[PDB]
């Protein structure tokens, strides 16, 4: 049930070849800063350019995944009975140069670009959320068990 | 109004006489990771060894501190006429290895023991919290512009 790196790969493609700019988030964005697979992952995170929100859902529906979670245009997850689960997170990027994310609310979350970058995974060059914005996002006073490790192997790049 | 270099040495000086182990954390914290001021500060944040909890209150309020809001077990809030604001954030270095911080909600906050370092500033040894912790309690979503520029200090540390 677990997401495998090939399933993962797979899903990056789907991604590039949708030309949909983006960067894998989450738990295995953090294994793929390690250069390589930590553990065993329940979900990918992505973070897609939010323009092309409707023709990924689609093509996600496509092939096999089945809406659970519809928190939109904030955030979805999805669930396919062998690639597992999927939550796409929609950002604005902007003619401006910047990268935003509406405010639930009221405003606009203006993320620093640097945030936002590439490693070298395996010879495949993979664009992911930083080192940094890992430890940002995390937050201190709520982790849980898998967090800690997550953070651990984070310290370990050198 | 602010908080001197000076003044914070002075701090650090009293948990150093009183041979209680402790770390400095906040704005100052990160300032000092850095080897130099940075900016400002209004306040002091020292995490410090919970079983002196009841000397170290004594000894801040003998120099004049008041106590202005008791918040156990997270921490102290204090100030003082001529010193400024601290806050002193009692931490359990418990005999099984693990660092915590009591939760008022229930169980505890778990620590990592590597968040509690130390570093050179101006040939003084001043143990503080890593620059990982300073990211990790920093929330992403919740950034003022001064935390944005306290983050940034952080990456330039070479
Ligand atoms: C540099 C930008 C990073 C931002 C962070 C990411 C995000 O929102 N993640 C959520 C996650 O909450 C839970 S994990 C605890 C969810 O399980 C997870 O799917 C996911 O939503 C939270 C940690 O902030 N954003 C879109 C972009
Ligand atoms: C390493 C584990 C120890 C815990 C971490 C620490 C912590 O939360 N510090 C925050 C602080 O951010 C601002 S200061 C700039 C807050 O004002 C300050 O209260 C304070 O939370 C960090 C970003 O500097 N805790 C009390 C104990
Ligand atoms: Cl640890
Ligand atoms: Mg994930
Ligand atoms: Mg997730
Ligand atoms: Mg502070
Ligand atoms: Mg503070």
């Amino acid at each position: 049930n677990n997401v495998t790196e090939k399933e993962l790969f797979y899903i990056l493609d789907l991604f590039e070849h949708m030309k949909v700019t983006y960067w894998l988030d989450g738990g295995w964005g953090v294994d793929v800063l390690t250069g390589k697979q930590q553990r065993e992952h329940r979900d990918i995170d992505i973070d897609f350019d939010a323009q092309h929100t409707q023709k990924v859902i689609q093509k996600l529906e496509d092939i096999g995944y089945k809406i659970e979670v519809h928190w939109m245009p904030s955030r979805m997850e999805l669930k396919h009975e062998e690639y597992g689960y999927l939550d796409i997170h929609p950002i604005n990027l902007n003619d401006d140069g910047s990268i935003t994310q509406a405010n639930p609310e009221g405003g606009n979350y203006v993320f620093q670009n640097d945030w936002f970058s590439e490693t070298n995974y395996k010879d495949r060059k993979i664009p992911c959320i930083s080192k940094e914005a890992q430890l940002l996002f995390h937050s201190g006073y709520d982790l849980t068990e898998t967090d800690h490790f997550d953070i651990k192997n984070l310290k370990s790049i050198t």
